[PDB]
């Protein structure tokens, strides 16, 4: 239901927009309106999936 | 109920249009209107079921 | 709740009509209407159930 | 809630009808209506349970 | 919710009646009226709880 | 929700009245009215907790 | 939900007032009345926990 | 949901009032009533979390 | 839902309040009152987390 | 749904406000209301993700 | 469903806004109006995928 | 009024149906529905008219 | 009041129609309906005018 | 109208449920609701027919 | 209709609560409410049935 | 229905209150009200049951 | 307005009923109901007039 | 109007229930319902008459 | 009408909850709802009727 | 009725708020709000029980 980005580098765009500087972690859940969220930047995601790494 | 799209290439097309870059991740949830992802390109998919490459 | 088919081959049909080119990747969910999926073509399909190989 | 079933031989017949052809793959959900698949023929089904090989 | 059979002999009965000859394989899931079902014969049956022969 | 039981010899009842000879299978599956089922004689029930042998 | 009893012995009882004689098994579930379920004499129970044996 | 309790010991108390000889289980489901069971004497319950043996 | 708390001394408390001397087994569940329980005294927990001993 | 804090020293406190001496355990549950809970000074935490220390 | 972060260093800012200090334990559920979470600073925060540290 | 049957052995049947083991006894009131009480098994009555053995 | 019917042989018959078998003991009380009591084969009657035996 | 019970052994059970230590005694009436009484144990029962001895 | 008991020791107590001293005699009738009576301690009953000693 | 109290020394008290002088005799009968009645020291009680001495 | 009953020997008797126990302290207060109070046995009474030893 | 109880040894009682542990004092008004307090154990016990020492 | 507690170590607690650290003064009045003041901890109280050292 | 609080130092903090400095007087009565004062700091207190010295 949520995902965790941490955010590798500044400036980090999250879209669905808000940004993040380095070292930060945003904890986001998906609501009725955030259908999809786009990650620019070298970030570090963890989704009940797995792991991931944004470039 | 999501999938993680990673671009490992640029002009990534997810039809269901959006266009992604190399390097960008795309998380996007089933709505009601979206019941099916095409996906074109080399991209990195991880959801459920598990991983898989498309090119 | 839904499939993930890979084509390999040109052409990969999936009815429930859409048609696929070489290295695509359609994640098909199941709706009210769409009870039944058939593929035709090679194609490498991922289930809940594990995978398959169509030909 | 769904089945898979691959077709080994052709017109392998799937009841609740549907014919298959050599090396296509039917992934049948179960509906209101459809309460009971039978199959005939040489096939390969994967099941929530594992797999079986009808003949 | 739903049980795999395979007739491995002919003349085959599921009751809750159907028949199934040598090699065919029924799907059958429970709905409100079938309550109970009966097989008769030679059969090989997959549930959530296992594998069983019947004879 | 349901029970699989082999009858391994002639006469074997379920009440909750039904007779079962060696070798039929009877999935069973609780009603609102079948609250109970008692196994007389020889036979091999699989339920959701284990396999038992009732005499 | 339910419970499993197989009676290793004769006349074991079971509240909640029925009798068992040796090798016969009960498979009782829960009802909104029957929240209480007592067990004499030898008996062998298979619960949702594991299994157990009253004396 | 339910617990087990076998009574190691003659005259144990089951609060929630219940007394169980030595031998018998009792098996008890919470209901909306009794939202708290205290156990006196020796006895060996079992409940989702595991064992416990009460003196 | 439920804890079980094993009063290994004498005069345990437990508000939300009951006392409870030693060797006795108190399984709480918790009610829409019941939000939260206080332990004192040396006592030995099971939640679904794991095991706890309270001193 | 629940979180487990052994109180490792005197005047722990606990915010959602609750003082806990050392060697006490207060199991606590989210309400409606208790939507975030704080932990101040050297307290022992079980949750459902694991284990954690406070200080 | 909840998040659990331990701030390593003082003044770590919690948005969705709160400060916590060193040693400090803040365990957070998602509201409908929290959706999402960002935390600046050294933190240790455990979620259901697992750890990270934020920076 | 009353009658008082002493089971002698076990399995001892009281229709009026009731089962006693050895060693108990039970005191029976008739009342107007209970206008016939028929005794299987060894026991020992005694009535107002003196005492009998059934067999 | 009441007759106490000891059936000292098989099928013995009591009127007012039930079957008695070898042992069982038959305890009758008048009712309004019951005003007649006939007794064919071999029995011991205690009333409370004594005792007799019929054949 | 009444019996008189006098409990020789502990945990002697009177149903019609009440428990007995050893050296009590209860006397006990026929009430409309009581209309029979079972006794366990070794216990030494005093009715209007004489003594008996329950074991 | 009536019950003698006297108390041959002090801090008898009799149940349907009052409490007899040494060497007192209480005389009781049962009423609609008192249809059963239970006598602790040492003590000496006289009933219609003859007479017994509690301990 | 009556009791009598022959009063042995003086200050007998009798409950359901009189006092009674030495060698006085109360007759008492059992009213609605007075269903119990307890004598304290030295009397001689006789009764429907026969005779017995209070200290 | 209240007095202190410190009940120096077993079985005290307080009336307007209530029993002692040796060691025990009873601080009884005046309703308007219990307008008269009566010590049996042997007790230290303390009143507002000074001390008594009630025998 | 009040009392002060000083709880010498644990688990002492006090009535009108309570429980104290060693070293607690617990101050006591007398409201409209509690109209009379018992003490049992070891405590001492600070009336406007004085003081006192239950055991 | 009120009471004084000087708590003489850290963390007393005073229920009817507050928390007093050492060298605090609680002047505590009687409300219609505090009818009942417990102290924890080692504290120095004076009342009305003299002084008195929880532990 | 009232309390009088010499401040014998600096920052002395009455609860239920308000500041002394040294050398001030508070005589401070109960109202029906205020039911309760806390002193913090060293100060010297005369209430009708006595007197104390808070730090
Ligand atoms: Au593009
Ligand atoms: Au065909
Ligand atoms: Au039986
Ligand atoms: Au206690
Ligand atoms: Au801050
Ligand atoms: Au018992
Ligand atoms: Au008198
Ligand atoms: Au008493
Ligand atoms: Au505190």
């Amino acid at each position: 239901d949520f995902v965790v980005i941490k955010a590798l580098e500044d400036g980090v765009n999250v879209i669905g927009s808000e940004c993040l500087d380095k070292g930060e972690v945003l904890i986001a859940q998906f609501t009725e309106h955030t259908s999809a969220i786009k990650v620019r930047g070298k970030a570090y995601i963890q989704t009940s999936h797995g792991v991931i790494e944004s470039e």
